[PDB]
């Protein structure tokens, strides 16, 4: 819903992100919130606003809840749930030896649940990666920056050959056909699981983007992480089938995850 800045407070700077500056603050006094001030010239604003209204109506425990926006001024403000531990990539790296495989599988269950809810709303992420996931005060992982890439103006960020495109999270049909689907979000989720169990290593760290794309096209798949059991690897590997229809939905994935977690008890 629209928010009157009268009801917001700026209390601390959290840093500038990929899609504009972000600050920590309080909404209506009692609500811990993270206020993003969108950059200017980066997004198709009207379209972006309408999609913001759609992502505002999305609610789920494992989705960074969106509380509102301030759009009748510029820069647009986006008021979101405050995730105290920041991006999942750095949470993974700072607490590298501070994790047990039970916690890793939990973070994957968290993400998979959020993506199964996004799947059921016919809403695509288009850029699922650890750098777009956040961690709260209790250690739970939640997805964020979902659907943001549909409205980015920089063609480097959007085109298949753009210098900033996340090829290393992209399915073959996204690199070759630009055919984003829930199956491409599933491929990306597979890569994300690999990030988690790798404790935040860059997939295909030393391959150039082109080299990665071609290797993927010819059958290359990420190596089983050291911290991944053969069952976890089987699960993240099923996301990376060459044929899109052969990949399991997020629901079937969540079921497999809970079966393995139960057997990991
Ligand atoms: N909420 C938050 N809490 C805490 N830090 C947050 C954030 C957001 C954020 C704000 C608004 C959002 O708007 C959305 C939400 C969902 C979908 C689309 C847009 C989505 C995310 N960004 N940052 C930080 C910003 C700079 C770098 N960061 C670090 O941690 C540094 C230590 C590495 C993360």
């Amino acid at each position: 819903m629209e928010i009157d800045p009268k009801d917001l407070t700026f209390l601390k700077e959290l840093g500038t992100g990929q899609f504009g500056v972000v600050k920590y603050g309080k909404w209506r006094g009692q609500y811990d919130v993270a206020i993003r001030m969108i950059r200017e010239g980066s997004m198709s604003e009207d379209e972006f606003i309408e999609e913001a209204k759609v992502m505002m109506n999305l609610s789920h425990e494992k989705l960074v809840q969106l509380y509102g926006v301030c759009t009748k001024q510029r820069p647009i403000f986006i008021i979101t749930e405050y995730m105290a531990n920041g991006c999942l990539l750095n949470y993974l790296r700072e607490m590298r030896h501070r994790f047990q495989t039970q916690q890793l599988l939990e973070m994957c269950k968290d993400v998979c649940e959020a993506m199964e809810y996004l799947e059921s709303k016919q809403f695509l992420h288009r850029d699922l990666a650890a750098r777009n996931c956040l961690v709260n005060d209790q250690g739970v992982v939640k997805v964020s920056d979902f659907g943001m890439t549909r409205y980015v103006l920089d063609d480097e960020y959007t085109s298949s050959t753009g210098s900033k495109f996340p090829v290393k999270w992209a399915s073959p049909e996204v690199l070759m056909y630009s055919k984003f689907s829930s199956k491409s979000d599933i491929w990306a989720f597979g890569v994300l699981m690999w990030e988690i169990y790798s404790l935040g290593k860059m997939p295909y760290e030393r391959f150039t983007n082109s080299e990665t794309a071609e290797h993927i096209a010819q059958g290359l798949r990420l190596p089983r992480p050291h911290l991944a059991s053969e069952r976890v690897y089987t699960i993240m590997y099923s996301c990376w089938h060459e044929k899109a229809d052969e990949r399991p939905s997020f629901k079937i994935l969540l079921s497999n995850i809970l079966d393995v977690m139960d057997e990991e008890s």
